[PDB]
């Protein structure tokens, strides 16, 4: 399992975070869709890049705290990881962490903005899955 691709499963309805090519971000419940396998990425301890293997695409998070893909890896797409109690991960802008802005997915697979998270939501919690070598 060395430097193989991942899935962020969303405990929030089910869904894997997925890039697509257009640079929307949003959730898929299916687990065989063409966007999802990422490669984290650790930058300094607790600081990670996500990637969209199949675009190219790093996460990124706007001013107004929308998710978008970006074809270059800037400092939108800085995110602060936190390992919860409950072994879910959580993704904080790095360049909006006073905001306490997250990552998020809507039960209905839609990203939920930084501003619409919170601090312990279903909406933030994703589970680091592999995925297989071939």
């Amino acid at each position: 399992n060395y430097k193989k691709p991942k899935l962020l499963y969303c405990s929030n309805g089910g869904h894997f975070l997925r890039i697509l090519p257009d640079g929307t971000v949003d959730g898929t419940r299916d687990r065989s869709d063409q966007h999802i396998q990422l490669q984290l990425s650790a930058e300094s301890a607790g600081e990670v890049y996500i990637k969209g293997t199949e675009t190219g695409q790093y996460l990124a998070m706007d001013t107004e705290g929308l998710l978008y893909g970006s074809q270059t890896p800037n400092e939108e797409c800085l995110f602060l990881e936190r390992l919860e109690e409950n072994h879910y991960n959580t993704y904080t802008s790095k360049k909006h962490a006073e905001k306490n802005w997250f990552v998020g997915l809507k039960k209905n697979g839609s990203c939920k903005r930084g501003p619409r998270t919170h601090y312990g939501q279903k909406a933030i919690l994703f589970l680091p899955l592999p995925v297989s070598s071939d």
